């Protein structure tokens, strides 16, 4: 019901998907079922979210119950930066694929460009609190991920939280086999990503907007932080369309041809968040919303700001 953004592979990626970060065990399975019933086909997952097995249970049940076919679903997961060494890329992917109970993934993303030390910890740190970097780089990881496409286990690869310099470094890699089909980055009216979107699109790379509602449930949210859902100017535009602020925040991306993945575990909101194909923001409304840019990020992975490929030191 969601319309599509065409990838460079000619595959069609549904323009609205369901986000699953912070969706707890015991709720995410029902959230995915409700989403599929409401017409969602794209689900955004990750190893680090530690809930992929319940997403997998939901998908498996909906398929068997004949509510949906696998070919019509678009499932994305991500390789966490502690798994950049070749044997670990395969191990991590295999765990993700097993948890999701799938025979293939539609897109597999590098979750962050900066590599972390391999071992048992997901966030390895020294005795100061800083993140310990890894031995392998995202270029090393990419080479192992390409093997997954060669073998038919993943349809396409992509990146997440990459700056244009990092995409350039990937596109320029000697022996490159597969180009990224998307860059999944934070995007919303307070972080409009104009230059990065322009860059990605110029290279035939789509953009997937994460935290489009401003991630109000992020653990580190502070009272004084900007709040998109409460922005009276967003609400003003919404009320005009008899829509919610959330629906305007989602529709904003659709009209820039940017894929968007709002997260909810509340059935009414899951349904609400995909009722976004029955109205249209005017050119004036789009320009007003675009003017709200504050260069504000909900997600910074601050503790990894000192690593070589920390992505947010670049302008874009
Ligand atoms: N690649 C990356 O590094 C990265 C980083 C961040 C996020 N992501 C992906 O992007 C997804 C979305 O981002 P996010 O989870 O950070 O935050 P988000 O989608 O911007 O916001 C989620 C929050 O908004 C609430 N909400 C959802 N729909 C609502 C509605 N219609 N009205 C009012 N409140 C609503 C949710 O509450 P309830 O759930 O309680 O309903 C939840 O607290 C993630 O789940 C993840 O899949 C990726
Ligand atoms: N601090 C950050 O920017 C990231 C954001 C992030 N959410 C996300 O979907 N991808 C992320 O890497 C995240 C997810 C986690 F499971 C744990 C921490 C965490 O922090
Ligand atoms: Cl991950």
């Amino acid at each position: 019901m969601a319309t599509f953004v065409e990838l460079s592979t000619k595959a069609k990626m549904p323009i609205v998907g369901l986000g699953t970060w912070k969706s707890p065990l015991g709720k995410v399975k029902e959230a995915v079922k409700v989403a599929i019933d409401a017409g969602y086909r794209h689900i955004d997952c990750a190893y680090v979210y530690q809930n992929e097995h319940e997403v997998g249970e939901a998908i498996q049940e909906k398929i068997q119950e004949k509510a949906v076919k696998r070919e019509d679903l678009f499932i994305v997961s991500k390789l966490w930066p502690t798994f950049f060494e070749r044997p670990l890329v395969r191990k991590a992917f295999e765990k993700t694929l097993k948890d999701l109970k799938l025979s293939y993934l539609d897109v597999y993303l590098i979750h962050w460009p900066q590599g972390f030390k391999s071992g048992d910890d997901l966030f390895p740190k020294d005795d100061k609190g800083n993140a310990i970097g890894g031995k392998a780089t995202f270029l090393d990881a990419w080479e192992a991920m390409e093997e997954l496409v060669d073998e038919g286990l993943v349809k396409a690869l992509g990146v997440s939280n990459f700056s244009h310099f990092q995409i350039e470094k990937l596109l320029n890699k000697p022996g490159l086999k597969y180009k990224p089909v998307t860059n999944q980055v934070e995007c919303h009216p307070y972080l409009t990503q104009e230059k990065l979107i322009q860059y990605c699109h110029s290279k035939g790379i789509t953009v997937t907007a994460y935290s489009p509602l401003g991630s109000p449930d992020r653990p580190w949210a502070k009272p004084e932080d900007p709040s998109l859902l409460e922005d009276p100017k967003i609400k003003e535009i919404a009320a005009k369309h008899k829509k919610t602020a959330a629906q305007v925040l989602i529709r904003f991306h659709i009209q820039r041809n940017v894929i968007v993945i709002p997260k909810s575990v509340t059935p009414a909101r899951i349904v609400e968040n995909i009722q976004v194909f029955d109205f249209k923001l005017s050119d004036e409304e789009m320009a007003t919303i675009l003017s709200f840019n504050r260069n504000w990020r909900a997600c910074n992975l601050l503790q990894s700001s000192h690593l070589e490929d920390y992505p947010f030191n670049a302008e874009y």
